[PDB]
DNA sequence: GTTTTCGCATTTATCGTGAAACGCTTTCGCGTTTTTCGTGCGCCGCTTCATCTGATGTGTTGTTGACG
């Protein structure tokens, strides 16, 4: 089948390895949550927070949906193989 | 009078010189040649991501408690 833009979106996470000094004053190594364009590789979204949770996912898929949209046929991936 | 030597003349030979000629080797000059050197890109293979980061021992200082 053919897959357009937009249509099929996978979402990863990744721990830095940096430390960074964070709006409460503790210094910690940020996650960040990507949603990325499976066709094109572009990285349509992201939201950095102190640990792994399900906020970060939903608000940057929430970024995703507001600036480019929510497709007709809308494909989801989170591999937790 | 006949022959032989002696004095003078003309022609040719050659030198010493000076400027020039040729012929050999040496270079440089320029057009076309040959190698080396950089800059440049594309491909292939290896490796990590699909989840990743900090301590101990001894000395000195500060604070707090006890004692005078």
């Amino acid at each position: 089948e053919h897959l357009d833009a937009m249509q099929w979106i996978n979402g990863d996470g990744y721990l830095h390895n940096v430390f960074v000094r964070w709006f409460n004053g503790d210094v910690i190594r940020p996650k960040t949550w990507f949603w990325q364009d499976v066709k094109t590789r572009k990285i349509l979204g992201w939201r950095c927070d102190v640990s792994e949770n399900i906020d970060s996912i939903r608000l940057s898929f929430m970024d995703v949906v507001t600036r480019y949209g929510i497709p007709e046929d809308f494909h989801i991936t989170i591999d937790n193989t």
